[PDB]
Parts: C-alpha cells; structure tokens; sequence
C-alpha cells in the first residue's frame, strides 16, 4: 500500500486505542497497526528517493519500523490479556518512535 | 552475568553516555549496554521465579529486552555517525523502555 | 554453544518444520532455533574475528541475529495459534535472513 495510507491507518488506530472501552477494540487497532508497519518498512520515503537502498539512511529508516513493530507486538500482548489501561500506556509510549524516526525522514 | 550486574552494566553505561564528550565513548557504552541487555534477556527475575517459563508474564518480560537493544541499536547509529548530541537523547528516551519493564517486573 | 553448531540448530530444525505434520511440532522445533538465536546474537564470527566488539560490522552482525530472534517469535506465535500452513511458511521465509548474514559474514 502506499506509505503516506500505511501512516494513515497508523496515525487513526493510534486515536481508536486513546478512546477505546475494552480490549477487543485495542487489539482490533493494534493488529491493523502491525499489518500497516510491516508494509511501510519497505517503502522508500521522498526524502530519501536519491539514496541508495542500502545506504546508511535507507538502513535507519527500516530499522524504525522494527523498533515500531516490536512495540506494537508488546502492546498486542497486553490487549490481549484484557489489560486495556495498560495496552493504551504502551500505545502512548509508541508515539516516541513515530517522532524519533519523522525527525530525520518525514 | 547475573541478572543484578547486567542492570548495573546498563545504568553505569547509560551514565557515561549521558557525560560523554566524544562519540566513541557514546558507541563504547552503548555496545556493553547492548551486551549486557542482551546477557540479561534470558533471566527470570525475582517477581517472577514461580512462574512458568513460558507464562504470559515471561514471555512478555523478554519482549522488553528486544525493544531495547533495538533502541540502543538506534543510538549506535547516530553515534557512528558522529551525531553524538542526538545520540545522548535517543539513550535518554531510552530510559521509557526500562521504566516499561520495571513497572511491572521489578 | 559453538557457533557453528547455533547453525546445525537452526538449520537441522529449519528441516524439521518443513516436514512437519502438526503445530506441536513446529512450535518444538523453533523454539529450539530461538534459543539457538539467542545464543548466537554474541559469538564472534571467524571473519570479524579482527574487528573490535563495537565496531559496525559487529554491530551489523549482531543486528542479523536480533532480526532473526524477532522473525522466529513471529513464527512461534502462529505456531502457537494452530496455525501450521502459515508458521511453516513464515520458517520458510526466515532464509532471506540467512543467506542476507552469510552473504556478508560467512
Ligand atoms: C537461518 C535460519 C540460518 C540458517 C538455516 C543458517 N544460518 Fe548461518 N552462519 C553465520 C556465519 C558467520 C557462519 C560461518 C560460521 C563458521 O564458519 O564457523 C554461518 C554458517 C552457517 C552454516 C554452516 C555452513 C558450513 O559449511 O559450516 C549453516 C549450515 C548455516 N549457517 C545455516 C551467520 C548467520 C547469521 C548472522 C546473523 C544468521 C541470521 C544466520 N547465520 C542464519 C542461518
Ligand atoms: C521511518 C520511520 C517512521 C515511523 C516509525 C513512523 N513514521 Fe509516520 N512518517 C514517516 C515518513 C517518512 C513520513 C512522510 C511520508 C510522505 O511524505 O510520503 C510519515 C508520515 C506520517 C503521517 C502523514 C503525514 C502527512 O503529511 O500526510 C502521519 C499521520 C504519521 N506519519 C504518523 C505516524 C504514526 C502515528 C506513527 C506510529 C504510530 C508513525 N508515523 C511512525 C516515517 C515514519
Ligand atoms: C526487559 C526487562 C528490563 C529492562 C529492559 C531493564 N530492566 Fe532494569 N531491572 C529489571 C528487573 C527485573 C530488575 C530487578 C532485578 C532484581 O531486583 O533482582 C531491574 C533492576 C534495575 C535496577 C536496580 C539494580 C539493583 O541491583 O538494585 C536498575 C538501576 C535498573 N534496573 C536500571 C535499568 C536500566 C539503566 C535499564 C536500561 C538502560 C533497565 N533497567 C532496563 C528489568 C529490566
Ligand atoms: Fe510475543
Ligand atoms: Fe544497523
């Protein structure tokens, strides 16, 4: 899919989880957002069209997204265990890596 | 190697990184908290001796450690790219990742 | 414990899910390449026997086996959801890993 719809589907599940009630509607957004950080990491970003897809940016950018999909999974894990306050505090969290990796390549 | 000493192994560093002046030592530090997180992730800490040794709870405690040598891998990064400003603020937001872990295992 | 036998691990057992019959059996199986993973992440390989513990090509070799640790945890998940089409598919997958580490370092 398209990065900037993959950064879509991110950004909204990211509310969903800030509003949700119970756990089936955190892990239902947190399961989207894994499937939508997994198709972002192999895109190129514009700012980044000119380099090298093994240049040492190009590198950076990808491994945000492991960063990114290793905290998705952990706050999955949390949903799932029907801890909706604490799957929402992980999610929060998460909105560190977003900024971290937009800094440098948004 | 015990579980005790790869914490202080990893706040030692992450003092030394927070004082550093050249980015080789940043990179230094760095690379004995990555081993020493990485020496730490398959120990069974005192709230949860008796669990199962693939309960949720454990399962999820090794989550933790991934999530972190991922970020310390981040840093790594800016390190070697002499960026040693931003790569003492990546090891501090770091420091969300151990408080994660400690809420709920220390 | 040697690292070439880390690798007699992960390939005999990458043999094993393959002709696997049931989810049982492939969660056995890549829970022992997990471990061998694990254990992996901090040997030296024969051709950075030279190099410093910190420099970047160890820092890139260690990252193989982080990818790879967080590649296996995906399939254990479905292995352990039943799921024995897909998890023997995602070990399947996991070669591009391999062969992306031996191309580099073996
Ligand atoms: C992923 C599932 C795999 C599989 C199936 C194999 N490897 Fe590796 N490997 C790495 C290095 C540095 C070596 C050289 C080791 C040495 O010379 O002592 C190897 C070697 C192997 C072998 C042995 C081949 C031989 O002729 O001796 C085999 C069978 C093998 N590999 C299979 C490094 C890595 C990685 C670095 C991160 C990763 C990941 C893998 N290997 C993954 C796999
Ligand atoms: C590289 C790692 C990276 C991570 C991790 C990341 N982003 Fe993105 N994001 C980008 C890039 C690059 C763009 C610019 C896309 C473009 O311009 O085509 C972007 C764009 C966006 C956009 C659309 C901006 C616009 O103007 O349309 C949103 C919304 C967004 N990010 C939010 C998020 C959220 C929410 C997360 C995680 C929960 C996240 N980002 C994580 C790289 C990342
Ligand atoms: C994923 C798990 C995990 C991570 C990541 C983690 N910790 Fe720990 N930490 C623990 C546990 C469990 C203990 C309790 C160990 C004990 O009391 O035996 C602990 C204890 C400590 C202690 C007290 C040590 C002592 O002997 O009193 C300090 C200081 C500490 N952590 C700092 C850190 C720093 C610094 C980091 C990373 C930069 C970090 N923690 C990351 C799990 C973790
Ligand atoms: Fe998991
Ligand atoms: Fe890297």
């Amino acid at each position: 899919a398209d990065l900037e719809d993959n950064m879509e589907t991110l950004n909204d599940n990211l509310k969903v989880i800030e509003k949700a009630d119970n756990a089936a509607q955190v892990k239902d957004a947190l399961t989207k957002m894994a499937a939508a950080a997994a198709d972002a990491w192999s895109a190129t970003p514009p700012k980044l069209e000119d380099k090298s897809p093994d240049s040492p940016e190009m590198h950076d950018f990808r491994h945000g997204f492991w960063i990114l999909i290793g905290q998705i999974h952990a706050a999955l894990h949390l949903a799932n265990e029907g801890k909706v306050k604490e799957a929402q505090a992980a999610a929060e969290q998460l909105k560190c890596t977003c900024n971290a990796c937009h800094q440098k390549y948004r």
